[PDB]
């Protein structure tokens, strides 16, 4: 019963980051969830010479915030592939 | 059981896919639901030069807010395929 | 039991989508219901070169308001193959 | 037990909608019921060059209203093969 | 238990519109029974060149309303092949 | 169980139908009845040439009121082959 | 067990009619029978040019009145083969 | 446990016919019994040219009365072969 | 267990009637009993040119009503083979 | 369990017989009891051209109301082959 | 358990029956008991030309009165061949 | 059980009566006893002239009255074969 | 159970009347005892030419009061082979 | 379980005479218990030509008295072989 | 259970002569005991011409007063084989 | 469980014995134990030629005392091969 | 059931060490959770010549403080390869 | 259960007794054990030509004393082999 | 189950000090966890000509501090390959 | 359950005395417990020509008061193998 | 369950022995663990020429104090080789 | 589980004489453990020509003291190959 709830976030996470590859500017996304208040931990890998815009960060955390129940905004982090906490 | 409920979402999510993507400027579409306040986070990827225009977002966003129990327009979020949160 | 009232859902939407299809201007349409206050979205689309009236989308309205139990017409939700929102 | 008055039903509508059709005008019907205060709504699709007058829209109105148990005449709804909503 | 008591209805309205064709003008009668205040709606379809008079319609709505139990005859509906929904 | 008092009341309709055809003018009968205030309907197909008395209804009635538990003769209904109901 | 009451029943019926068959001016009875306030109706077929007196009715009223329990003389109805209602 | 009381109601009729055939002016009686205030009913058919007297009536009716547990003289219906009732 | 006391009935009766036999004027006696305030009826059959005397009455009353338990003399009824109610 | 307490009653009734049969004038008796306020009947057939005296009365029903248990002798029947009750 | 205590009161007579034989005068007695206030009925057979005397009637009481419990002199009934109750 | 205390006094009967026997006068006696106040009742036969004696009685009527629990001398009953019932 | 204290009291016979023997005047007793105030009756026969003294008789009454638990020697009946009660 | 303390019972009466009958002046003993107060009844026959002193009694009399529980010695009765009481 | 406390006594006995026999004067002793206040009862068996003194009987008590649970001096009972009741 | 603590007491005084002949003028010892207040009983027979000293005897009887639970040296009976009860 | 939240945390700590290894400067993670107010501690190996920023080590803190349940950025613990505790 | 703690002490018998034979002085030892104020009582036998002083009684005294629970000094019984009880 | 969590414990320590050794100047670690206020003991084993700073030390207790549940860095225990005790 | 704390008595008593014969002037010791207040009593036997000092009692007195659970020193006995009580 | 917490400690004290083995000075360790206020006993074997310092001893001490859930340094015991208790 | 308890104290006791043994002036200990307020008693053999000093006891104090539960170092008893209690 609990590897049934385990095997299904699992697979979230594999299709919410199928869909930020598919996004433009983003070469590979990396998502955790952390449903007990939940939070997220997306982990975008920019193409080579690229940069979200400030309301291209929004893209991906509504795309978040949005695909998993409860989970507001304010807890989705988002993080390129050179550090750079880019929300707050 | 959980898998039943879980079987179910992942066939809507699928079929209203399926929809959006007979709708025009969109090529392919992406829709992730979070049934427990649901919301549903639309991930549209418009035909080459396109774009939504004001009265074309509700039509996507109707489209899907209506097709899910319980879920009103002010949740569903719609990104393009370069960012661009379109809903509010 | 669960899969009871859903395989019969999946099946009403396939009938409802079959008469919308067999009513003139419409090409072909597609229908999901969202029977927890329920709802549904019609997705019709036009024939080539056509357009329905403001009378001609009562008339879709009406042929799934009626055909779902508990459906007002107020929740049934209209858009073409051009995004374009019909209903209000 | 469900599949039971469901199977039912599925027949009503096909026995409802057979009358229908040897009914003059009318070339095919197809009547979908809503039984939970219920409803119906027939699409009827007259012959080519005809209409149904006003007192030949009760004849199918009470023709559905009274084969099916607590159904009022105006709960049923009407629509030809071009629109139309023909009750009110 | 419920296909025993709609296997017999089936039975009824396939009797009852058996003895209805064998009536004189009747050519082919066509009755459905919506036993829950019950209603009924025959579908008479008259010889080439005939029309019921107004005293041969309380034939054919009494031998209707007595045939099924607790029906009076405020509740049968007789249409012809031609609309004229017969009874008030 | 059900089917046993069914089984049974068409064997009475089929019983009582059988001395109403050997009754003169009456060629074939075809009685239902109506056992829940119970009710019955003859059909009789007079001889050709023929035409049943003033008395002669009351004739068909209390054969058909009195061989059936608890019916008077008020409910009984009675109709030629063509149309005219004779009983009030 | 209701099959036990009824089998009987078609027994009583069957042996009544072959005494008021032996009985002169019959040629052929015919009686059935409505136990639950019970009733009875006799339909004899008087030879050929032959009436009942009006003291020989009585005859096959009590004659059937008394062979049945609980049946008062008032509730049997005697019938020709010409309608003619014999009793009151 | 019905069809005892009813097999042997069975033979008491035709053990009590067979004693007023050996009679003298009986030539075949046929009795019924009404056991629930209980009843008879011989169906007497005298020899040729014969008529039972006044005092003759009683020994058939005492012959039955008695025979018959709680069964008064006032129950029992003698009736010859040509109608005539004898009892009152 | 009552075709036990049916039986022994059944018995008694044709051993009662056994001795009547074996009585002088009788040639063939027939007694049925009543048994539930019982009763009996004997119906002897004199020899060919008899007549049982006054006393010759109490002779076979008595041999009845006192070989059956709670038999009263009151109750018993004899009868010749020509009518004849010898008792009273 | 009752055929015990008959069976034996059949044995009691040859005994005693076959005793009054060993008793001087007596051809041959036949006696039935009705054991319940008891009674029997005794039916001796005296030798040819012989009568038992009054105080060979008393010997044939003490002889019967001392072998039956609560017989008085006011209820012992002897009665002749030729009628004529014995007893009072 | 019934046919218990009969089949040894067919003994007790049978061996009572036996000691009344060796007795002298008596050449065969037949005694039956009457066992619930008991009684006996001695039915001895004198030798040929031998009458009991008046004290030798006391021998034949008491020698089944005490041999037989609970069983006074006075219930003991004496009778010979020839009639002629000895006892009181 | 009854069996059990029936064939011990059957055994006791016949022992007390080999002891009798062997007693001089007496060639053959036949005890029977009547255990419930009890009784017996002997039966000697004493040898070819001979005669018990006065207080050769009690010899006999001790010898029975001690050798059965609760038998007073006041019970036992002593009978030679010439009747003379010896006790008092 | 009971032929277990009955098969004992007949060895206790035959054993108590062993001894007796062996004691000189004596040739054979016989002794029966009444266990249920128990009591005994012995029937000593003496040798040919031999008379029990008035202390030889207390010898054999009380050699059969003390072998029996709670006889008194008041209950002990001896009796010689010629009658003769020596006891009490 | 009784025939245990009656097994036993006649072992210790064949060991008790076993001694007595090693004891000088006796040739062979016999001894009865009657242990319910208990008594015993010892039958010493003495060597040809011996009696037993007023001190060779309560030898005797003790060497049972003390070997069975609960018996004093003034419930032992000791008897020669000819009679002669020898206790009191 | 009860031939457990009795093939030990049966032991005991055999055990308490044994030692008894091995005293010197005493040639074979013979011991009962009487337990249920016990007792016990010796028999010694002097050697030829010898005799216990009046302090060798309290030997042969003690031996046996002390080897037996409960059983006081008092109760021991020692004879010889000439009577002469040693104890007191 | 009995002949538990019965066959461990025969070996106690099998042992008990054992040791008392391994005394020095004990030739062989005898011992009883009367364990239910215990006692016991030695039976030393001593040495030809020799005898136990004062304070000889009070080794054999504290021998016996002290291996014996509960068992003081005034109940142990100390007895030679020539009577001579020595304890006190 | 143990063993399913710790096969699960194991993996948890693998996925998340293995995308601070796809983030730039950091050549290998290894994390490990202490899941009970829980806590972390990455490991990162940097790649050789680099060093995180200070906005760098927020970055790799808040991509696990947000991948696990309930895990503040507090707790997280940030360690090189040449020891250098990163966070606070 | 009995036979473990009986088994048990003549180990420690046999144990205790193995250690004072190994002492010198004596040459073989022979304990008993009185446990329920348990009791011993050793019975060693010196060698040849030797005897315990006033202190090698207390070594063998408190040598078991002090080997068996529970057994103070006092309840010792030590005896040589030529009597001599040493304790006191 | 207490395996369980041993077997994981003995996997955590060597999965924690799997990472110590991959941290410079630490050639191999080697921790041991208490989890009942736990506490832990690492023992590095710096590499040759080497030893940790003052802030190097914190580096090595809060990797183990943070990765075990509830573990203050208060408990953690540091310990080199040559004693020094560097922690606290 | 008790040749469980037996059998490792029987082992610490083995144990205790293989580590006092390792002891210097011991040759072999030989000890038993009385565990229920505990006691022991060691049973050294010293090397040939020697003695334990004042101080080398308490040596193998706490040798084994130590050894033993609950055994204060107070109980201990230690004895040579020439009698000699060393404790007190 | 019992040997599940002693097969552990087994190896907790195999564990730590094996890293104060590793740890300079020390050539061998040996500890026991005491859990039940637990206790240890360090065993430390000195390589040859060596002497833990006043501060390398509490490295030792805290190298088992932690590692042992409970224990509080003081009460971990560390001995050389050669004696000399190093803690407190 | 007694056996397992014990089973393990035989295993500390021969590991903690394992540790004893390596520890320089001692060649070979011997501890048994007391553990019920526990106790132990060393039995160390010390080399050849050595002796432990006034602290190297303590070293073997708590040795013991510390690697058993719930034993102060008040209880451990020391002891050499030569008695001399080491321990006070």
């Amino acid at each position: 019963q609990f590897s049934e709830q385990v095997n299904y976030q699992r697979a979230l996470e594999g299709e919410l980051a199928r869909t930020i590859e598919t996004l433009g500017p983003v070469k590979s996304a990396r998502v955790h969830l952390a449903m007990p208040s939940p939070s997220a931990s997306v982990t975008v890998t920019l193409e080579p010479g690229r940069a979200l815009d400030e309301g291209q960060i929004s893209a991906v955390v509504h795309l978040v915030s949005s695909a998993v129940a409860g989970l507001p905004p304010g807890n989705v982090t988002l993080v390129d592939q050179s550090g750079h906490l880019l929300t707050q």
